């Protein structure tokens, strides 16, 4: 039995990736999602983690400097991009990012749905992009903070936030929601998911090998993700 921890945001892509690998192998494949946070803090605890995907560089290098995880069993596995959403059933014109009063108008009454802004990558990449946007010390108290990217999602679904940002791929295998617009890459730190091996049995390697083929690499692709270099 493997476990693997993965950030939210790769629910769909390493169910669809465990689906593949499952039928040319027998082994049993164990999935555990939440904010990239949680998960980390939960291996740091003893939880029984066989590999680790996070949303950030920085959760998986959390894990190696508390010498869980050797600086050369980290690689990188895909990359994302930063959007804001609406309910689709919810027009709002796009604006001025930095237009603080567009902001609070297409808010009105309602709250921001993102992940939490200090510890989980989604909310941390959403914080860093309102701060290079201006608007940060108005929109500090108008958050719906959630423990995961998903939660925000399902937010904006739901229609209880009007805004809600999220990563490009959550955006994409959701009909509930439409993109209002995408965050500028000066905006934020470079979105990246880090795959930590946490140790050397045979059969985390050979899923490593397998996560970092061509194959399954054309499975993220399909599920909206970007290549790294």
């Amino acid at each position: 039995t493997l476990h693997i921890y993965a950030a939210s945001s790769m629910t769909n892509a390493v169910n669809a990736l465990v689906a593949d690998y499952s039928q040319q192998h027998d082994v049993k494949l164990v999935t555990v999602y939440g904010g990239s946070s949680s998960l980390a803090r939960q291996i740091e605890a003893g939880a029984p983690a066989d590999l680790f995907i996070s949303a950030n560089e920085e959760w998986a290098n959390y894990l190696v400097e508390k010498g869980l995880v050797k600086p050369n069993k980290v690689v990188t596995l895909a990359a994302n991009s930063l959007v804001l959403i609406r309910p689709t059933a919810q027009p709002v014109a796009s604006f001025e990012l930095q237009d603080a009063a567009a902001w609070q108008t297409a808010l009105a009454d309602s709250r921001l749905a993102v992940a939490q802004v200090d510890a989980v990558p989604a909310g941390m990449y959403a914080k860093q992009a309102l701060q290079h946007a201006g608007v940060w010390p108005e929109l500090e108290s108008r958050l719906a903070q959630t423990n995961n990217v998903r939660l925000a999602l399902a937010l904006v679904e739901r229609g209880e936030s009007p805004l809600g940002i999220v990563y490009k791929t959550d955006a994409l295998l959701s009909d509930k929601v439409t993109i209002v617009t995408a965050f500028s890459a000066q905006s934020h730190q470079p979105i990246r998911y880090p795959l930590a091996q946490l140790n050397d049995k045979a059969a985390s390697a050979e899923w490593v090998a397998y996560l970092r083929s061509d194959a399954a690499q054309q499975i993220l692709q399909r599920f909206g993700f970007e290549s790294v270099s």
